[PDB]
């Protein structure tokens, strides 16, 4: 460290040399030139040679002060320096994530600006599906405001068809009906103009009865037959229907011939047997009782 | 500070002496080589004190020179740590930064992957949306073409079922016409069959009335009767329709008689009386004026 | 840089001043103390002045030991600035790069939650419209049901009004050629009614024509006319259908001068003048054969 020995003054250095008290009868001159020299050279020599160590102490004491504070500054290095070091390996990490992150923030803005674009395309494809279900609702109630009013109507022209169809039938059955109700008549038609005499024909009609009337028979407007006459007694005798002849009864005489009445009573005979048959014959027809 | 003083030396006066300096006959010859020895040493000594304060003062020039140099590193050493104190305070700032900004950054993308999620999700929402409805119009936009095809069917048929119905109004008008006239048609001939006068029927028909005809009246083909013959004059007297003589005879003599002639006659009135009786019988009838 | 010089001492004389070898005599007291302790100063100021020197050597060497020590004090200092100064340069770099990722990510962060405002708005845009696609979907599948059931209405609608439509027509000719048969039919009717002869008719009838019936033309109920008769033989002679009388016009007398048998004779054939007048008028209507 220091000496403080040297710092200690040897100064001493008892006595002061003074001539007299010394031999300056023994001694030659030069000798006093010398001893007294002597003495004031060793005691210089020996302030100096104090004066020597005490300006060795000074700078041993002094060195003493810098190894001290050369210590303190060793210290407050190594503290910077591990210091520095640690705040080395601490700024490149921190770096090592603002470059990372950075990467994460871009990969991030890049799929938002894309998801922004993305996101209003949806937007724009819901607005036309949007507006189209809104029309295809407005068709949908238009559709449903007619079909039913189609519906109304064909049940409403069905009331009309089947009433008709079935009248068609109730004609059909009529016509057909009416059909063998005509053909018979004008069947029947037929043969009662084959059958029946007319007032307005001449063409002989032949009957295959016998006729009945009321009161006359009648030709031209003039009454022909009657009633069967009433009254008769029928007469009896013999029916002549052979020779008659309007001849003279004569010979009448103005004598009596018996020849001649003979022939009266023959003439009368056979006269009275025509009117028996002229009556036999509107009998027999029975014109007469 | 230092001292300069110390490069300064002291000069001495003692130097290296002769024998002629010396008493010989006084001294001793070991006090002799003592003083002799003396001024060595004495001189030699001051090489000292010399050389010693030299290199004290040697010593206190690279001490202050060292001062100022050590003094130097104490003002950058303050200066150092006190840069050092705005590295700490910053990077710690920084690193509580750093993760302040990872967890925001964290928080982006966790948001970015849902809404990444949700727009490719609402994409497959609209992508199935949007293919229904372009069916959706493509049913609804044949539907109207239906629609009009089945509405028009309904006014064709409305105006065809309608002109039917005028039709079959005026055909049941005319069924129920004809109808109502055949039925009179069958009952004009019915009452027809009942009152008139036939050719085929074999029993005696009859008339109500006098019957009129012209030229004739025939039976078996042969005609048995016919016009009224005018040229007649009334026969007159009485009629005999009573007993009329079955073959009465005369019995007649050769000579006259009364009786004879009388009955003959008589037989001649009586036969006269009959004649006149048809004809009044048959002018009765008409058959004659 | 020590000068290794002031390591090594004066070597002095061994023998101080015994006093053995000292002037008897010749030196008073004075002057006897004075050479005695100037002996002990000499030697003493010797061995200070040798360690005044080796302290100087000693404040020297440590100096050089000083020197090497500030060499790697200055040395480190260096560095220590050299890594520093490139710190606040990647500090504030650190620090200024902290500040420009924020506000990337300030803004980010609102875009994204706008973003996630737009589409939570458009998943309900997706599902409302969602909502109104199937409502339409099931509105138009019963849409299908209902035209095609309208379609088959009214294609089974058209096979029953042309079939009907055809009905109508052929029933539409048969009704008027219906309503001629019944005009030709009534027409001839009427000519039945104004010309057939009537059993039951009260009004005297007509015929243009000779009758002519099978058997027995009757009036009244029993029979008049019927077949002619036959087996007569055509009288010869003259008819008389003159005045004629029934009266009595022959006279008997009781004998017989004259001829009033004459007169008896012209009443027979005036009578059978009238018999043969009476048959002609039967034979000429055609009674009698
Ligand atoms: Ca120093
Ligand atoms: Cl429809
Ligand atoms: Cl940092």
């Amino acid at each position: 460290m220091a000496d403080p020995s040297l710092n200690n003054p040897v100064v001493i250095q008892a006595t002061r040399l003074d001539a007299s008290i010394l031999p300056r009868n023994v001694f030659s001159k030069s000798y006093l030139l010398y001893v007294i020299a002597q003495g004031t050279d060793v005691g210089a020599i020996a302030g100096k040679a104090n004066e020597a160590g005490q300006g060795a102490y000074d700078a041993q004491v002094k060195n003493d002060e810098q190894d001290v504070e050369l210590a303190d500054h060793e210290a407050r290095i190594k503290q910077l320096r591990i210091d520095v070091d640690d705040h080395e390996s601490r700024i490149t990490a921190n770096t090592k994530a603002i470059t990372a992150l950075n990467v994460r923030v871009t990969t991030a803005e890049g799929e938002i600006a894309s998801l922004q674009t993305n996101v209003s395309a949806l937007d724009g494809r819901v607005t036309t599906a949007e507006n189209n279900i809104s029309a295809l609702q407005a068709d949908v109630d238009d559709h449903e405001s007619r079909i039913t009013a189609n519906t109304k109507a064909i049940t409403a022209l069905n009331v009309r068809v089947t009433t008709a169809e079935g009248e068609i039938a109730s004609l059909q059955t009529n016509v057909s009906a009416l059909d063998g109700r005509v053909t018979t008549a004008e069947n029947n038609i037929s043969a009662l103009q084959a059958d029946y005499v007319s007032k307005t024909a001449t063409t002989s009609q032949s009957l295959a009865s016998p006729l009945n009337v009321t009161t006359s028979y009648s030709v031209g407007g003039k009454k022909v037959v009657g009633a069967r006459q009433t009254g008769w007694t029928a007469a009896t005798g013999t029916a002549n229907k052979g020779v008659f002849d309007a001849d003279l009864t004569f010979a009448v005489s103005d004598t009596y011939t018996q020849s001649e009445i003979q022939a009266i009573a023959n003439a009368l005979i056979t006269e009275r047997r025509r009117t028996k048959a002229l009556e036999d014959a509107l009998r027999a027809h029975g014109l007469i009782d």
